[PDB]
């Protein structure tokens, strides 16, 4: 069928954690980047963003905009979702937590200058304290290589590639969490995303200033 | 069977989203309100909330925290998530976008009081010009009674809530959505949600500053 299409700017924001998921799924996948405010009005004006907003994913016949609608859709479609009802609850759960710490580190950039330096340290209080206890303690429960059913899944991924955002904040936060740093390992060594880590692939660098300026000029804030 | 229990302050607040979809789905349900620091701490030492946080409900043996992940379960559960995966994306699509409308309105009374009379403008403007054209514009592509599928999906249980929300917030906002209207009527009238709307049920009123002031005391905030 149609080769996933991935509309974004040329930058992480909110379509990083799709482009994991797809590369560790071993789906190839094509990216069109927004250069401009003119890019970004066209896609509104055709009708292909339904909140004028991206991520958008051209996928199965779709325009599927909203980043967990995206992940979950392709999460599905690549038995990545755990094999039944309770087991994705409880990958849900697992996620939803990812989400709110990643969302967290992802708005800090945007943050008034004069309340960054608490932000961030309420933020490595949570890592500490809150989620990587709570990680730690699904990995101790089982003592398997996987967070969920002894299979991978989205979980995994989105762990993981949230370790990596952790790292490049504060390489310390992981060090008293020896089954995330083991978790972090294995996945990075699984064949597809050893390939998304290595160079060439679709996985996006941070961002720096110069992309910052560009996200403003795009998407106008 | 056994009843699924909720875990939350007596407040809309994250847990009524879930009442509404249990109500909708004709599923009987109790509640057990936090009404003190103390109460949450026992819940977080107990190890009933994976993230210390709730809401929780515990439903079918499982302590399920984070409001996406319970939602997903009673949806799958009640085949209110509609009949395969495609259908999923599309009332995924759709419900993050009235998640995204949602949290605006939610955290509105919590909006720095100086930043209130900009942000609400901001949030009629995104109502009229973003979110109620989208919905409207899906409802008239199809004709149907329903968001997706020809058939009562969360979708419209979660649309439906926010249209009472939007009322409150501004009762003019939806006169131009004739399709929207009527879907709140016809949803309004399942006999389910009927009773739900009534004087008596688990439906919780608008935030006011005290039970506002109260989750401060609880939650420390
Ligand atoms: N809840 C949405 C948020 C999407 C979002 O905020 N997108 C930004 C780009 S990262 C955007 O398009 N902003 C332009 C606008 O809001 O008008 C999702 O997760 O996909
Ligand atoms: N993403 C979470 C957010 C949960 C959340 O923020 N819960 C608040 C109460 S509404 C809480 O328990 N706060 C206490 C804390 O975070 O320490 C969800 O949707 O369930």
């Amino acid at each position: 069928a149609e080769k996933p299409k991935l509309h974004y700017f040329n930058a992480r924001g909110r379509m990083e954690s799709t482009r994991w998921l797809l590369a560790a799924a071993g789906v190839e996948f094509e990216e069109k980047f927004i250069k401009s405010a003119e890019d970004l009005d066209k896609l509104r004006n055709d009708g292909y963003l339904m909140f004028q907003q991206v991520p958008m994913v051209e996928i199965d016949g779709m325009k599927l905009v909203q980043t967990r609608a995206i992940l979950n859709y392709i999460a599905s479609k690549y038995n990545l979702y755990g094999k039944d009802i309770k087991e994705r609850a409880l990958i849900d759960m697992y996620i939803e937590g990812i989400a709110d710490l990643g969302e967290m580190i992802l708005l800090l950039p945007v943050c008034p200058p004069e309340e960054k330096d608490a932000k961030l340290a309420l933020i490595k209080e949570k890592i500490k304290n809150r989620y990587f206890p709570a990680f730690e303690k699904v990995l101790k429960s089982h003592g398997q290589d996987y967070l969920v059913g002894n299979k991978l899944s989205r979980a995994d991924i989105h762990l993981v590639e949230l370790l990596y955002y952790v790292e490049e904040l504060d390489s310390s936060l992981i060090s008293s969490f020896p089954l995330l740093k083991a978790l972090k390992t294995r996945i990075s060594n699984l064949p597809t995303v050893k390939k998304f880590l290595q160079p060439g692939s679709p996985r996006k660098p941070p961002m720096d200033e110069k992309s910052l300026e560009e996200a403003r000029k795009i998407f106008r804030f």
